[PDB]
RNA sequence: AGUCGCUGGGUAUAGACCCGAAACCGGGCGAUCUAUCCAUGAGCAGGUUGAAGGUUAGGUAACACUGACUGGAGGACCGA
């Protein structure tokens, strides 16, 4: 929950599939990706924060699970999501 | 019966019959050899090996990590 409400409100509308959409995998993956990348700065300065890293790993596993489900449903939608977000490194 | 000479034998102090040390001390001369240093120059054919690093393709949540290409380290190797 390191993302502010403004940042959350910022990225939800760029990845929403329709008005009022906050549960679609694109919003979820984009929500996790922005939080994952933001936390990278914290873990650089705080390298002994093993307890907060457990939460970061969970966000990484959650994003992987969502992308794998999006793989089965619509591969074209999956492809656009990672290209826009720059995943699959 | 001493005393002063002269000559000779002996003695004392002197190198004291001649030659001969290892050494000791004083003043000088030497670092064109050599030992270390200082400054300023010069030399080291040829052939190997293949560190760190880099790039790239992967890979990682990120750091990592892997391959290839590269790179050219070393009181390193063979050898004038
Ligand atoms: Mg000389
Ligand atoms: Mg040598
Ligand atoms: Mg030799």
């Amino acid at each position: 929950m390191a993302l502010s409400v403004e940042e959350k409100a910022q990225i939800v509308n760029e990845y929403k599939q329709a008005e009022g959409d906050t549960g679609s995998p694109e919003v979820q993956v984009a929500l996790l990706s922005a939080n994952i990348n933001k936390l990278q700065d914290h873990f650089k300065a705080n390298g002994k924060d093993h307890h907060s890293r457990r939460g970061l790993i969970r966000m990484v596993n959650q994003r992987r699970k969502l992308l794998d489900y999006l793989k089965g449903k619509d591969v074209s939608r999956y492809t656009a999501l990672i290209g826009r977000l720059g995943l699959r490194r």
